[PDB]
């Protein structure tokens, strides 16, 4: 096992109907199949599971890409901090964002997600869709 072992990404949206959330243990060629849905104006926070193992990690980031077809990348960068080894896997949350509204806005999003340090270290590298709806249905 490595020490840093991400485990799970969760959307937090308290005005979702169900869970929002992807496995980030099993496969990652599967995870792009998985569509997560969101409907547009949402207000949400990305919450990311990992787990240490072994030693004190330090400088952990999480890095974000948003992709649109033919659109030039959408970046932000998110400092995690530094965290101990505990059997309970603990949880980063994002500020909270608003998604966008309107037809302009809807469509699938295509995000590339990176669990790293200041050491460039890849805890994980993965891939997820995001679906903008005019509902949540
Ligand atoms: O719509 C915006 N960006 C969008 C976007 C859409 C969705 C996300 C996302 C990904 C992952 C999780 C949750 C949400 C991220 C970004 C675009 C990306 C690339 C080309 S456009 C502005 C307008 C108002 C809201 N703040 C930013």
């Amino acid at each position: 096992a490595p020490n840093v072992v991400v485990t799970r990404l969760t959307l937090v949206c308290e005005s979702a109907p169900g869970p929002i959330t992807m496995d980030l243990t099993g496969d990652l060629e599967a995870l792009k199949k998985e569509t997560i849905v969101l409907k547009e104006g949402s207000e949400y926070r990305v919450k990311i599971h990992f787990k240490v193992n072994r030693d004190i990690v330090s400088g952990l980031k999480y890095v974000q890409h948003t992709y649109r077809t033919g659109v030039k990348v959408d970046k932000a960068t998110f400092m995690v901090g530094s965290y101990g080894p505990r059997p309970e896997e603990y949880e980063f949350l994002t500020p909270v964002e608003e998604a966008p509204k309107g037809m302009l806005a809807r469509g699938t999003y295509h995000n590339k997600s990176f669990f790293t340090d200041d050491d460039k270290q890849d805890h994980l590298s993965w891939e997820w869709n995001l679906s903008i709806k005019k509902e949540w249905t």
